[PDB]
This record gives structure tokens, C-alpha cells and sequence, in this order.
């Protein structure tokens, strides 16, 4: 009986369904797939990319950037929600082909540096090509690119380095506060008494209070279904989207119900 | 007028004064200098080293390890308080000559990986040879070597990755709770409104409460004067040493007096 | 038409067939699989491991090390032929669970650091968890562990960092020169005019002359079929094994026949 | 008798004497100091920087780049001759402030990654802030930026990763072949029987033949005195500059005279 073969990280086909650039505000665009969020922000001095999705999406992300008049050498900065394969997948290839830099916290950097291997909960089951972080950011640090200021808010839980980003864009002159908040889920996580994450419950609770107080008028998430976005319907994509308090309150009730069944 | 020459990190001569191994408990020893703490813990499966001091102390640390019957290949683990040159200096050379591994958190790892360069407060003024961290530890994670369990307690402030360590040793059969707590000082730090550390005051305050609640019967610090240790007097080294509440309360009063003068 | 799913690196089942430790000489053992070579060398000061095979073989390698009386904390050094997933797979997990160090050249280190991703010929198709190299070795450098000296011989071609290792063991007192030489194959490689490897043909030719002059009495390869070893037959495993000149001459004829068909 | 203090890497004041941009050809400029070469190449798609000199020269290099109409976000690529502190010093700070990427071979990358520490000949005596290499280049690989193609030629010896660069510029329409070749010196090196560099003499000899065959009409070196450049005299800077054969022949005679005195 020989050892088993390696298994590939397979996702639902909807996660890999390419879509044309969808406009969120005057400067923010969705260039990912139907169920994976990859936000592009066009500024006067370059473009910022938030997440990239699965690792095989680098060619698609470059296509949509070309459609917005953004050359590869115009991507200046890559920001991440958390360093998982379905969000930070193409960061390695995107760095080689665009000349951009990556800014993330220490926890996201060390997870990104080892390609998501040795995950606290998944181990080596979900591995993507590694990439280095050129700039280390702290909680509440302001990253400015082309006049648009990005503020990081640490919300650990899903991963230790889970970071929420906030920035102010315009909607035909009217300012709008956007908040790209990370996932607040714990799929298959051992919450209570985890030797690899001893203070996980504390971090999750404190993160719920963090996203409740986020300066937010329009909320987006790495998985658009978590914030009730519908990238397929285009114009009405932000129709039934949730607030920050609602998304936090909904996630916390699921965390307590999950924690309760774990003590059984 | 040519550009200035580089300046070397010079310390007081007392920091570099070698001393013979001083016994703290049945398994814990001080093998550093008179004013720099480097703790060695002998176990049945190997030895653990906490800090190393200045980078030019690797030869001295190996001498004292040889005196305790510890071969270079017997050092199994290196733990750090924070990745500064006067504490984590010889970690690079100690790894090459002992075959040991380093365990630190993400913030200490990224600071250790770039050799203390690009410090949040000191910049490139205090640079030491870089070294990689083989194991990443979380807050409250238990690291066991030879039956002795080391528990990490995150106390950020002096550095983002400042970690306090606790373990239980014996004093001729009687158990003793030891707590090696990091420095709680902010020398020349801009505390209020620091763009490189926006939540520094919050982290400092929460760290004072962390060291107050540390399970501690005997307290040691990277600088022994901070906890009123006197490594010169040998037997009476722990005579006038401070408690955890006293060391925290003394450091917090200095933090508030420093914060008050900063708003002036 | 959504983007395709990721494909897993699948190998022949014979590559993953566990086998009991096979004795090569007084100190050298085969602890890998039937068709993947993982050499263990027991010394008075510890054990050296050459290669590990596929990444899912860490548990098997530890089992055979336990059978030879080698505890996890007794593995002191890991040496590699080249940093590919079917040879350097478990190096990341083996470092975390044994406390060993890795010694490889610069080319093998940078390939090992990015987990085999961005291969010069395979791209991201063959990815394994990354690992760092603690010691950098040069061509002809001697690495000594427990009295047994390992000499590295650079033989680039299959990978830029392909390294052959030589050491002298005994066969019941009689000395024997062992040479673990890397693969001299180019499967699917574009040999002529490769923009990612412009001097590949020169490196391959110079490597044939390198393995011809290797001090060798018994030859082993990462794939035992390349040197006509038969790990299944146990005692007669080295029966029809090839010399160094024969293995080089056989590989060079295949390289020229491959280069000839490429110019057609 | 306490341990000695750390010593700072001090150089001659002429090495740190800032100078205004000196024109080499239609696109190549000297923006370093009087005795340290830092070449800037302006293209239609950005600027390439070859070397940076001492680490405290980042502010000066940015000043001269601003004088040539080159914004910080216009530096796209950094190329190195070898990763020593007097050539690769400011690469870390230049990456943080310009958003550029670094391209170097594996040997230069691993030396650049550890900040020049653990030098094969100097140890930890000459340490600069570390920096990562975003792209790994092979011998003879072509790097194109804005139509100008840079070809790397490995010439190991001074350092294992010593790389010479060649590119074709114009002199008011007339093409000119420029060759920026590394230093061919061995200051204080143990040449014969070096355990850290066993094949050093072979690499030095093969490097002399490499620079002799370099496609070169105008030669420059990291130290301009090595190729008889005089950056002070401005217009007549290339007056008495040497050819490639002359610079190689002069360096080889010094290598043999140095090797002869070593065997005495
Ligand atoms: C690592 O990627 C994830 N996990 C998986 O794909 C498998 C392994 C799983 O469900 O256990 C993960 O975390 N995600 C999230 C999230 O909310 O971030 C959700 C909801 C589930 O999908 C991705
Ligand atoms: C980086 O090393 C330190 N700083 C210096 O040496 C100079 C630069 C300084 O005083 O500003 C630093 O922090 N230390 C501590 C500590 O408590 O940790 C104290 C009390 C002061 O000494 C060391
Ligand atoms: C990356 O691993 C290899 N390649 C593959 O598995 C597939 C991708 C392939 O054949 O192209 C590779 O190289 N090997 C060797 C070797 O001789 O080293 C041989 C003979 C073939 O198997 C492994
Ligand atoms: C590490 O920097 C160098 N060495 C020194 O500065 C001291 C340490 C020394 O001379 O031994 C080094 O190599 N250089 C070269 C070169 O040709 O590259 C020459 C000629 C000498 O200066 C620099
Ligand atoms: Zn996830
Ligand atoms: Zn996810
Ligand atoms: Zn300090
Ligand atoms: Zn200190
Ligand atoms: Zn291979
Ligand atoms: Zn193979
Ligand atoms: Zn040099
Ligand atoms: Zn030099």
C-alpha cells in the first residue's frame, strides 16, 4: 500500500468565473471573478491592487488592468486581506510581471513568505507560490498612493495577519467611505484550546468590535457573498449589501454557535 | 564637504564585561556579561538559550556553555526577548556554530530577518548580522524542550515583537516560577502620533497589564538593572530584585512622565 | 468558460512505495521508497540525511530513522542533490520536527526558498512547501559531520544548483568511495537558446566531465534506475549498478540525441 | 578586560565626495561620488540604476536622479556588480523610497539577503542593511528595460556573484558598446587552499578570460581608478581609460604576483 498522491486545491467553478471590470466608485473597480474580489484603484500616480484571488488568475487580472488603461508597469502597490491561496494566489507572478511592491503586516508577510504552507489550521493542504513583502505595515498605519490614503485595521482571527483596509473615494464628486474587510469565518477551525493559536477566541471577539467601528459607507469582502454583494448583476451588485454592524453581528452569532457545538 | 562616515554601535564597557556562569535556579544560568542577560537552561534533551546580547559575545557565550558541560551541538533552541543588537546580536553566528533553531513571533522574525535595520525608531543606526527564525510562535504558545515548558507572553511596546517568557524551574526540589520579561522602556521614542507605530501607547498600556499578571516568583530582564539585579555580587544578585507589579508600576510612571513631557 | 482548476503533482505509485532501510555500507542506508533515494548516514555525533523525496514522505523517513536508533533530535544535517519536489519535498517538515540544518549552494537555496516555484522549465507546475538553507556551500567545500567528510561537486544542468556529493565509508573495515550524483536528465527542456538558461548546454557538457572524474567506487542517484540500482531486490541492489563513466556516457548520448532532435 | 567595541566600516573621504551627474553616453550617467561608480540609464519606460555605493548615499543618489528629471517612482530596476557595502549599500533604502526591483544572480542574492554579513573573506566586518532580490538572473541572460538590453556576464572571484553588465547606447546617434565590469581584485584574500572558497583560483582565471572577450568600446568599473577613469575632470573623464584586455591583463599580473607571494 503506497503512500497517497498529493491533492490539488480545487474550488467551486464559480470562484474561477472571469468577469469584466465592475465599477464600485469613481476610482475603485472589481476585476476579479464572480465570487472572488480583486479591487483595483486608479490614481494619478499609479494603481493599487487589493487581493488577487486564486493563483491562476494573474493572466485575467492583467487583462482587466489593460482594459482600464493600466499598463503592467503602472501597478505600484499590492495590498492583501490575508495570505491565503484564494486571495493571495497570484501575488508572486504579479510581482514578476508588473514591478509592483507588496505591503503587509508581519503575520501576513511570514505566511506569504512560506507560500501559505504550514497553516495554523490547514497545514500544507493549501499551498501557493511564495512571495516576499517589501514593506511592513503596523495597525492603523496610513499608506498613501497618488493622493488616496489607505488605512489598515488589524482584525486577526481567520488568519493572524487578517487586515481590513479603509479609504475614501468619490461617487461623481460625492465622497464615499469604502471598507474592504477580511473574512470573519472559521471553517473547520478548532477554536477552544488550540495549541497553534492559544488566544484565538480573544482575537476573534476583538475583531468583531474592530469591524463594527470601521468608518464605512460601502462594505466589500474577499468573498462577496459574505457581505451580500452580487457581482453578476452588475449595476445592482451593491443592492442588498450589508452594513459593518450587520456583517459583524452575523459573523459573531455564527462564531458563538460554532463555539457552542465545539463544547459538545 | 563629503558625506559623513558610518558610526559604530558603541555601548558602555560594563555591557561587554564577561562574567562566569551565575546560577539562578537548578537549571537556569546567567552566562552573559555584567549588564547583559543571556540565560541558559540545561535539560535532559538539550539546552535552551534566551538572548545573546551584543553580536561580539558569541565566543564568550560558547565558553560558558562549555564550562557547564554543554557542547555546541547541545544547544537546541534560541529564544529572544526582542530582536535588537544588544540582545539578539550573536544569533546569526550562534546558529552557524551550534546547529540550534530559533523560535520567535512574526514581528520579531521580520525584525531579525533584516538584521535590526529599518528600525521603527532607530532606523539603520543599530544594525547587526541578520538571522532567520525557524519556528513562528503565537501569544501564549507553549514551547517544550526536555520537559521544561516555556510559555510566551506578548508584551509589545519597546519593539512590536517584545515577548516575555515564563517557565517553572526548581530550587533544590522546591519549584520556582521564573519570568524573563522584556524591557518596558521607550528611549527617545516619539510616543504620541507616530506614523510608523500608530497604536504604540495602546500597546504599551496593555503590556503593563500583561507583566503585572505574569506568573512570577523571580523576575529577570535583558538589562538586569531594570529589575534591580546585580550580576556582580554573585550570591546576592537576586537580593534587591523587584516583583512584577513593582517593575510594571515603575515603568508605567516613567512612561506617563515621558508622555507628559512630549505634550509640551 | 471558467478558468481551469489547479493540477496536483502526481507521480508513479512506485515512487511512493515505502521500503525498509537497506544497507549500502557500514554507515550509509537507503530509507526512501522503491524508486526514490533518501540516504541516511549514521555517525558518532549525529546523522546526515541526503534528500527526502516527495513531500508526503516525512512520516516514512522518520519511521526508518527510528528503526536505526536515530531520534528526531539526532538528525543534524540535510544535504540535497537538487531542490525539486520529488527530492527536496519534505525538507520543510523535516526541519520543524527534527531540529536539523540544511546545507546547499546559492542556486539550490534560492530554489528551495521559493518552494520550487518559478522553475526555469516547469514554472509553477511542481510546487512544494518552501524551506530555508542555514548554510551556503561552495564548489569543492568539505562538510564534516561526526568524522565523515562530505565533499560537494557542482554539476549544474538538471537544475542550476545540482550538486554531487562524495564521501568515504567502510565495508566491514574496507574503505569504499561513495558518490551520490544528481540526475543528468533534461525532461522536456528546451536546450538550445533558452532565455531563462542561456548557458545550459555548456553547463551540461561540463557536468558530464565532472561526474566522469568523481572519486567513486559505488554510485547512487536520486532515481535509482538512472544508475541501475534495484532497491527491491535488497541484497542484489548494487548488482548491475553502473560506474561513473558509464552513467555519464549514457546520459551524454541521450543529451546529444535530444539536442539533435531539437534542431529539427 | 572587557570585550572590544564594534568597529564601523570607514572609507577614504574621496569615496564619499558627492559629484554632479556626469554624462557617459546619450543615456548613461554617473551619479555616484568621485571614487564610487553609480550608473543611471534613462529609457522611455523608466530608469535603471547600476550600483549605489556606500549605504549613506541614498539621499545623494535621489538628488541626482531628481536633477535628471527622474522621479523616485521612475526607477524601475536596480542592477549590481557585487553585493558589497561600498557598492550595494543603499539598495535597501532605495527599494523602500523608489518602488524599484532588484535583479541579481543567486550568489549575489544570498549575499545581499544577509546584508554582506558572513563574508567569505571579511566575515562580519563589513555589514550593510539587507535587501531582497526580486528577480534571479542567469549567466548570459538578457534584461530589457525600455528598449535597452542589459546582458549579464558572470565573472566570479572578488565575490562568487560578481557580474559584469554590457549594453549598447548611443553617442549622438553613433552606437557605443559599454561594459560595466566588476572589480578583479583580491584584497587580503587567501587565494590558495581556501576552505570557504575551494575553487577560487579557477574562478579568477576564468573571469580574466571572460572580461577579455567582453563586447566593449568604453569600460567602467565600480572603482573608477581600476579602469583609469577620472570622474573629477568631467569632460576628460574617459581620456586615459583602459581597454578590456588591458584591465584584465593588469589585474591578472597582480593576481599572479599576489599568488606567488602567498606561496612564500
Ligand atoms: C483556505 O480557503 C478557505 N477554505 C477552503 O477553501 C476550504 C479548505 C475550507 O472551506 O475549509 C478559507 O479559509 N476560506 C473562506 C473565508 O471565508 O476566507 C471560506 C468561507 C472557505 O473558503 C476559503
Ligand atoms: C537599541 O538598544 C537600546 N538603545 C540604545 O542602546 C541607544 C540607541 C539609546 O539609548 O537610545 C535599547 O532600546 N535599549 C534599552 C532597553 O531597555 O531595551 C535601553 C534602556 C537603552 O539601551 C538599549
Ligand atoms: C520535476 O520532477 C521530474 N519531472 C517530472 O516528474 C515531470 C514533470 C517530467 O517528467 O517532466 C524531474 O526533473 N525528474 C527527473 C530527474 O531525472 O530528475 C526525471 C527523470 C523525471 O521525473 C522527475
Ligand atoms: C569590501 O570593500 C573593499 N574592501 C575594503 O574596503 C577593505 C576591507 C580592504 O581593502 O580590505 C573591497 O573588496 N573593495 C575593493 C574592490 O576592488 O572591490 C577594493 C580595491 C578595496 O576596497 C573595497
Ligand atoms: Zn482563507
Ligand atoms: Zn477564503
Ligand atoms: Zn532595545
Ligand atoms: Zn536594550
Ligand atoms: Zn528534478
Ligand atoms: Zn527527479
Ligand atoms: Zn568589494
Ligand atoms: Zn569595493
Amino acid at each position: 500500500a503506497p503512500l497517497p498522491q498529493l491533492r490539488a486545491y480545487t474550488v467551486d467553478a464559480s470562484w474561477l468565473q472571469p468577469m469584466a471590470p465592475l465599477q464600485v466608485a469613481d476610482h475603485t473597480w472589481q476585476i476579479g471573478t464572480e465570487d472572488l474580489t480583486a479591487l483595483l484603484v486608479q490614481t494619478a500616480e499609479g494603481a493599487v491592487l487589493l487581493d488577487g484571488g486564486m493563483p491562476q488568475m494573474a493572466g485575467h487580472l492583467l487583462d482587466n488592468m489593460k482594459l482600464r488603461g493600466v499598463a503592467p508597469q503602472d501597478l505600484r502597490l499590492i495590498l492583501l486581506s490575508h495570505a491565503h491561496a484564494d486571495h493571495a494566489g497570484p501575488v508572486a507572478e504579479l510581482k514578476r510581471r508588473t514591478g509592483a511592491h507588496v505591503a503587509a503586516n508581519a503575520e501576513t508577510a511570514v505566511l506569504l513568505a512560506r507560500g501559505g504552507s504550514n497553516d495554523l489550521h490547514f497545514g500544507d493542504g493549501i499551498t501557493y507560490p511564495p512571495a516576499s513583502a517589501d514593506r511592513i505595515i503596523m495597525d492603523g498605519e496610513v499608506v498613501t498612493v497618488g493622493g488616496i490614503a489607505f488605512t489598515a485595521h488589524f482584525m486577526p482571527g481567520h488568519t493572524p495577519g487578517s487586515t481590513a483596509w479603509t479609504w475614501t473615494d468619490t461617487r461623481d464628486g460625492k465622497p464615499v467611505r469604502i471598507a474592504y474587510a477580511d473574512s470573519l469565518s472559521a471553517p473547520g477551525y478548532q477554536l477552544k484550546g488550540n495549541p497553534r493559536y492559544p488566544r484565538l477566541i480573544e482575537d476573534y471577539k476583538r475583531s468583531f468590535a474592530t469591524v463594527r467601528a470601521l468608518p464605512c459607507d460601502l462594505l466589500l469582502t474577499p468573498h462577496p457573498g459574505a457581505s451580500n454583494w452580487n457581482y453578476a448583476v452588475g449595476s445592482k451588485a451593491s443592492a442588498e449589501a450589508l452594513t459593518c454592524n450587520a456583517y459583524a453581528d452575523a459573523a459573531e452569532k455564527k462564531f458563538d454557535a460554532q463555539l457552542a457545538r465545539e463544547t459538545a
